[PDB]
């Protein structure tokens, strides 16, 4: 399997477990799962997350919410890529973490505190409206 290797320590992951811990109940919050999640586990988390607390709504199409269509690697990165946007300007957080080393399978504690920042807007129940206009206006 791969490594956990640079950083992504236990106090990282269980701040996860309490930032998502309120948000859904599909993905189970797991210590192995947290420590390097693939796509379809954050694709769960990011659909659900609209169906459940209503952050991030209507910022996919009706497409872009299924994981066979969004199979491509330039997909993936251009979906995890809005919610990145999103998350960042509703917040007010800053994030390192990159669409393209989330598919890839790298900077996993980065993928931790972004998933930390979408548990902090669900936490204050945030609608996001003008963020999520701001990127479907980013839209070619």
């Amino acid at each position: 399997g791969s490594s956990g290797s640079s950083g992504m320590n236990a106090a990282v992951v269980r701040r996860t477990q309490e930032a998502l811990g309120k948000v859904i109940r599909r993905p189970p919050l797991t210590e192995k799962l947290l420590s390097k999640p693939p796509f379809r586990y954050l694709h769960d988390i990011i659909t659900e997350v609209i169906r459940m607390t209503g952050f991030m709504k209507g910022l996919y199409t009706d497409a872009e919410m299924k994981s066979d269509n969004v199979k491509d690697k330039d997909a993936k990165i251009s979906f995890l890529q809005k919610a990145i946007d999103v998350v960042v300007m509703v917040s007010g957080e800053p994030l390192l973490a990159k669409p393209a080393r989330i598919v890839a399978g790298h900077e996993p504690e980065r993928t931790n505190e972004l998933l930390q920042i979408i548990g902090k807007c669900c936490l204050n129940k945030l609608s996001s409206d003008d963020a999520v206009r701001r990127v479907l206006a980013g839209e070619k």
